[PDB]
């Protein structure tokens, strides 16, 4: 019942936690279960915002959050554990890009590899790391989708793509003399390892310049968002395709079909 | 050369970083490369402790650390990236346990599963999470070792074990009607999932009480350390076996043989 919390505290002592932090965590954890909250990511938040309205600092909230998170790891509930991430400060973004601009950026590609990167980042709206990490095995030709591996503690995801894109991928894969798992690779002294985010970033500004726009990888993911919506795709599916509980997969390949996104330039 | 850093900053803006934090990171990163330091975990530290001796706060150092770490992820150098962890505050531990005490704790086991847990935590000195996560595939009967999977960003490791221990494992595995990957499992409504750290902790106090000692999982890993050394095994190998650049594997199985650790009680 409570002897657990005594144990949780020494747990933290041994993980190198400061005896005052331990004091604090233990404090809030006890309080949490005193209310009657249950060991989930929902009751965490329904406990946290009560504090917020009661007037608690940001550093104070951040601490409570991380206290709960550490506890969940201890209970072993690692599902509920990563759900608790302190939502990032939302920035406003540059104006969304147009079809004309996207066309000019795509068409600026020196190589097919570069082209496929751009086309994926936008036609599939990938994050830079999803891209940097996407293993070629995840390009599923039978269903005509990319599977975007769920990251450190996220969820797997399935982005349908066109035959046109699936074609260029084949063409490009045929052309690959290496044993690297990854869809994209950069040449080094150590021939053929994985892309960094720096590299995607360098590469995106390159073509951004040639097509005459100050550009970033995100700008492509975001125009994906915008245009999917301009086309008349309900915001929820788009919010599905993008990641960030009615889901489907033959509807995704269907609605992404009607969008004709990538096709409307290649 | 430097246009990278401009890009690194917007990188952080988009990851939701505060424009002042970005100011700071960028500040220190520039400074780092101004010295002439090279993008590694070593020159990070040879840069950090210079600051420390120049008088920089803890929160100030922690910030610089995390600035570099974020940058490395961006360069894609994820090798050097996790090497930089701010070393945990070292606690002093309870007095090391004796052979007699270890025997009494082992022998207190209700079930074979419980016994094997205790015997591993001590005879193999595992961390609680290494234990909670060890997949049964990693029990290598041909070489007579456990392979301890390197964690989130650590390194794989190989702990030799006795035939006696390898025996009980077989016996116990024969007795397993489930399809869970893991060497140890706990019964729930959701029959046969993985152990939490709470569970190992509950279980260790149980047998700790029966044998009459206030005990923790770490106390077992630590007595492993002590006794390996009492026996005359050079501290470096022990420091190898434990994890936390001359390495070997037929020397580990050899020296761990001479220790007769587990044998000296079962
Ligand atoms: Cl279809
Ligand atoms: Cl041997």
């Amino acid at each position: 019942r409570d002897d657990t919390i005594e144990e949780f505290a020494t747990y933290l002592e041994l993980e190198g936690k400061s005896r005052n932090t331990v004091r604090m965590y233990t404090y809030y954890i006890s309080k949490f279960f005193e209310e009657g909250h249950s060991p989930t990511a929902r009751d965490a938040l329904r406990f946290l915002a009560k504090l917020k309205r009661k007037g608690y600092s940001t550093r104070s909230l951040n601490l409570v959050i991380q206290a709960l998170k550490a506890y969940f790891k201890f209970e072993g509930l690692d599902s509920e554990a990563e759900k608790l991430k302190t939502p990032k400060m939302p920035k406003t973004l540059p104006k969304s890009l147009t079809e004309e601009e996207v066309r000019r950026i795509i068409n600026a590609a020196e190589t097919l590899r570069d082209r496929l990167i751009l086309l994926l980042l936008y036609g599939a709206g990938l994050r830079v790391s999803e891209l940097c990490n996407l293993r070629v095995e995840d390009v599923n030709f039978e269903y005509g989708v990319i599977v975007v591996r769920g990251g450190k503690g996220g969820k797997d995801r399935v982005v349908p793509i066109s035959e046109s894109l699936l074609s260029e991928i084949k063409r490009y894969l045929e052309s690959r003399n290496d044993d690297s798992p990854y869809l994209f690779v950069e040449m080094k002294r150590k021939r053929k390892d994985k892309l960094s985010p720096k590299t995607v970033w360098r590469l995106v500004k390159k073509y951004g310049r040639k097509a005459g726009v100050e550009l970033t990888p995100h700008q492509l993911r975001h125009s994906f968002a915008t245009h999917m919506l301009e086309r008349g795709i309900d915001i929820r599916i788009i919010q599905e395709l993008l990641g960030h509980t009615q889901i489907y997969t033959k509807v995704s390949t269907k609605h992404l079909k009607e969008a004709v996104k990538k096709a409307k330039l290649v």
